[PDB]
């Protein structure tokens, strides 16, 4: 397993990170009891750094994770999670059981001025490690980072812009080098885009998008190489983005992963399929 | 197209009713309010809210884009010491109605003091017809039978009237003594009677997802896909009043829609359950 910095942070990072997958909605109790065995097999098989923003919201569910993460030592993982938003990270901080938090990030007009101050004093008091931000668009990113006093945001997290279908991060990557800020990679399949069983009933993507990634995923299957295996891949496969963080419930597809991230990439298919992939790169669907 | 009648409550439902679906909430979000405009459209009346009632943003949007709509044109559902009848005024608050057709309870003891609330609620004529929700039709069946009488006006259910589950057969005598009418939900298994197939999340076993894979692969041999078939089936028994699907898209309902204004092949349906052998109501919860 190998480990990347984040930025100007001190905390190694594994390439891939657990993202604990959605718990909310109905057959909730059968997706928090298998993320459980998740976080615990990523830990167990490498994964330092978990996320558990989905738990951010329920009391039962965060009280069990709770209890979960105190079956794991100190130094075993790195966690990371979603005025009186100071009483938030305390509420939560309190139902996780653990005595401070390492590293927090903002979900989402001017939390340049409300929001991270407060986040920033948490972090002078001892109980939280760093700050980071979360958004979708980078153009937002940069906006939250400049207007913000300087070395405020260490971390930023972004979705579906380092995949085989959207390669747009690279375009800020200078940027975030520039204001030592780690970078945080979500998302690698393109939420069914980059799946072989394809996309999900919800996903906007226009047709030309899905068809490009499903003959991509056909390639791959007729090649013997799965296209979630290279998507993840090529999510990791970057020295510059420190971790990718990867959302799912049982614990088989995170040693998937797993296995398939520390396997050799095949570069040739990567060209191959970013090629059949043609129009399509960076085409957006937020 | 076809409407039954909710047991006794008296409220007319349409064999097939809207459930709208679960970061990246907000595109599923704007999806699901043009899908309950769609389904509104085509006379899909019953309309439940349950996964808004949680956030306020969510449920705020759904309440302003749903009062462009007549109020006699729907029949509204959510979720839900005496907090519930507060849940319950706050929710139309958000939602900006003075009447919630159906209102219902998820999940020890809810016979004493939840249900005797709602009851005072629907008195007071706020709420219409008061209802409980639960995976297994044991609880429901402790629920119904410890309540006050006639309180139990419907009964959710999940997962046990589809190709591969029909547990909730044998509860349907039950239910009709009581007088509690029944909504079924998720006929797909969640992806078991689904084309593309299963979630990464799901628990069921080795043995059921095999036997709906090979299903699922013969419906496509035969030109009728499984999805259709498996809607069709879950509508097709008239003692339960109205299935629910959970969508995003409006072309996922135009679909369900269509479909189960088709006819049901009855040899398909065995043929299928042929398929599905000993895998039949085989549970995962």
């Amino acid at each position: 397993m190998e480990y990347r910095e984040l930025g100007k942070t001190g905390l190694k990072v594994p390439v891939l990170s657990y993202g604990a997958s959605s718990l909310g909605g109905v057959f909730h109790s059968i997706k928090e009891s298998e993320a459980i065995q998740s976080v615990f097999t990523a830990v167990e098989h490498g994964l330092n750094f978990i996320d558990v923003s989905p738990y951010y919201g329920h009391y039962k569910a965060e009280t069990v994770l709770g209890k979960a993460l105190k079956e794991l030592p100190r130094e075993s993982f790195i966690l990371s999670t979603k005025k009186r938003a100071q009483e938030s990270v305390y509420e939560s901080m309190e139902r996780l059981n653990i005595d401070h938090i390492d590293l927090i990030n903002v979900h989402d007009n001017q939390v340049v001025n409300e929001t991270l101050p407060a986040l920033v004093e948490l972090k002078e008091k001892g109980l939280v490690g760093h700050v980071g931000i979360t958004d979708l668009q980078l153009e937002n990113l940069k906006w939250v980072i400049d207007h913000a006093a300087p070395d405020t945001v260490e971390a930023v997290l972004n979705f579906c812009h380092y995949s085989l279908n959207d390669d747009k991060l690279v375009d800020f990557l200078d940027y975030f080098d520039e204001k030592g800020v780690g970078v945080i990679n979500a998302s690698p399949f393109g939420m069914g885009l980059l799946t072989q069983r394809g996309v999900p009933e919800w996903h906007p993507a226009p047709k030309s998008l899905i068809e490009a990634c499903a003959k991509a995923a056909k390639f791959c299957k007729e090649q013997g190489y799965p296209i979630e295996k290279l998507a993840v891949q090529f999510s990791v496969s970057n020295p510059r983005i420190p971790t990718t963080l990867f959302s799912s419930a049982k614990s088989e597809s995170v040693l998937q992963n797993i296995k398939y991230i520390e396997e050799p990439i095949d570069w040739s298919l990567v060209e191959k399929v970013k090629e059949i992939i043609g129009d399509q790169q960076r085409v957006s669907w937020a």
